[PDB]
Order: structure tokens, then C-alpha cells, then sequence
């Protein structure tokens, strides 16, 4: 039983085959959820799903740095469902981030900020309840 | 071995089966593909190209009822044209593990679960076979 938003600590930084992996349950009418990867006041990466960008539903991935957002890659693919539970693992690899939901392939994101000892949070937000939030090699 | 070649998985797939590879790469390599079989279908399909609009990259998929689903690709491109290499491909339980050189290379979840019924690995493209074998760690 976690609270949102949660900080999650990552002391030593993210590493190759570092598989995080977050439970929990969207909100029954939520609009978005995010996780950041950040470093320092910096994000790697923002995972981002919309509810209702233009009435479509849409997750936009990106970068922060220096307080300037990056170019976006955005995905279709939305295995969220409002009010029920879903299972993301985010596994992080040398060059990007490959992100899973329900077992099954998302999307990937390739590393900008190529320092990886720094990234040392996940920020988890927007509008669902969190159960659990861990990380474990592979 | 000659190449292209087909390792028969006899007991089909199933979780801690370690496959090592050893070959080189053809000085002048487009293509290499390691198929892991089910009738038509292709359970993990790994497919390092040498240049695709003047990159490296590796790509994965699976095809089903002859229909290719969403690529995973990988731009750690361990592989070099004329040299020798090693691939290992460790199966577990939610994915394949692929290592080459004795370095992490990527994983690939399982999308076909019927992972018995994987009843060879194709090895094909732009290489040359010096062993390829399979055991259970
Ligand atoms: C170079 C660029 N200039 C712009 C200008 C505008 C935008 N637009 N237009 C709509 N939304 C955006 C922004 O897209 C970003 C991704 O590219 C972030 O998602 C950004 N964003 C979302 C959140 C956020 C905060 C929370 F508390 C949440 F719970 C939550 F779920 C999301 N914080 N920042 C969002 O405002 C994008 C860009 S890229
Ligand atoms: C839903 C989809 N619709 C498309 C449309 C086009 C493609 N494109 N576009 C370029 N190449 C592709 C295809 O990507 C596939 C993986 O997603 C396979 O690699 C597919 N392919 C390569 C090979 C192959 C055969 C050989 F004998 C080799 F030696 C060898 F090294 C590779 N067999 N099949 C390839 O043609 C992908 C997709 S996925």
C-alpha cells in the first residue's frame, strides 16, 4: 500500500538489466498517468499515457532537460483501462528503456541522457492508486 | 555446419535451454537471422542488419499465421563484418536472453507461449558456422 505521487529512490542510479517493476490501478476516470526517470531537476525519460488528447487516447514519451522538453515519440498502442489494475515493467538496457505492460512488448525509448549513473528517481504519477513499486535484476 | 542451418530443439523450447553459436561474419554481411520455429510460424526471429539507411541495427519480431507483429530493435550492435562470434541464447520462463561475445545483448518476452512446440532454430544470412549446440544449465 504506496502513496501517489511516489518518489521512487533509485540510490545507485539505473543500470542494464534493471527491470522495475510498478503495480497498481488506474482511477476510474483518469486522464493520465506518468512516470519519470529523473536526473537531478533533469527527466531521461517521461513516460506519459493521455486519456483524451483530441479524443484520442495516446502515450507520449519524452525528454527534459534544462526545463526544455525534447521531440516526443508517441505510441497508440494504450493497454490502460480506467479502474483496472495493470502491471508496467519498465527494463532499462545500455541504449534505451523497453517498457512492458501485462507481459506484453509497449514501446522502447532510446537513451538522450546517456549518463545512467545519475538517473537516481521514478517519479510515479497522475490518477491511479500504486500497490507496489520495485526493481530487480535480470 | 553449413549455413544456412537448422539446430533441431528435440523436446522443443523450455526454460534454462542455454544455445551457443560460434561462427564469423561474412566481410561483406547485409543480413543475419536466427528463426526459432513452429511450423510457419517464427516464435523469436533475430535479425541483425548492417545497414538500414546507414545504421546498424538489430530487429526482433514474431510472425504468426504468417503475419509479423511490432518489431523490438536494438541499436548495441555487437557484431562486426569478417569476425568471429559467439551467440548465446538462454531460454527462461518470460523471455529469451541473447548474449553475444559473452556480453548482454537484449531479451525478448515470449508472444508464442507454446514454447514446446518450438521444434528447430533456423541459422541463416550473411555467416559462416563453426558449432552450434544446445545443453541445459
Ligand atoms: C519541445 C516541446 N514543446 C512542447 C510544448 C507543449 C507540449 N505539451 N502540449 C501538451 N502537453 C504538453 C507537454 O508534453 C510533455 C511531453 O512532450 C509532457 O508530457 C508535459 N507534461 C506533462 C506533465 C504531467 C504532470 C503531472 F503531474 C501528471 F500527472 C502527468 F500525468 C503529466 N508534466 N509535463 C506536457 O505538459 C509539449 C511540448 S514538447
Ligand atoms: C507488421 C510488419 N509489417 C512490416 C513490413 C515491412 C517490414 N520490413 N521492412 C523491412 N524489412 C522488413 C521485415 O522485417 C521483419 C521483422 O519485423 C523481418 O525481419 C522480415 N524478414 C527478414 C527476413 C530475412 C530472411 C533471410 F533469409 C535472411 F537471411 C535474413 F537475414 C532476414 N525474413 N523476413 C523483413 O523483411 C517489417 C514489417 S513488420
Amino acid at each position: 500500500p504506496l502513496t501517489v505521487p511516489y518518489d521512487l529512490p533509485l540510490p545507485g542510479g539505473v543500470m542494464p538489466r534493471m527491470l522495475i517493476t510498478i503495480m497498481g490501478t488506474v482511477k476510474p476516470n483518469a486522464n493520465r498517468i506518468v512516470l519519470d526517470f529523473r536526473r537531478g531537476n533533469d527527466v531521461a525519460f517521461h513516460f506519459n499515457p493521455r486519456f483524451n488528447e483530441n479524443n484520442r487516447r495516446v502515450i507520449v514519451c519524452n525528454t527534459k532537460q534544462d526545463n526544455n522538453w525534447g521531440k516526443e515519440e508517441r505510441q497508440s498502442a494504450f493497454p490502460f483501462e480506467s479502474g483496472k489494475p495493470f502491471k508496467i515493467q519498465v527494463l532499462v538496457e545500455a541504449d534505451h528503456f523497453k517498457v512492458a505492460v501485462n507481459d506484453a512488448h509497449l514501446l522502447q525509448y532510446n537513451h538522450r541522457m546517456k549518463n545512467l549513473r545519475e538517473i537516481s528517481q521514478l517519479g510515479i504519477s497522475g490518477d491511479i492508486t500504486l500497490t507496489s513499486a520495485n526493481h530487480a535484476m535480470i
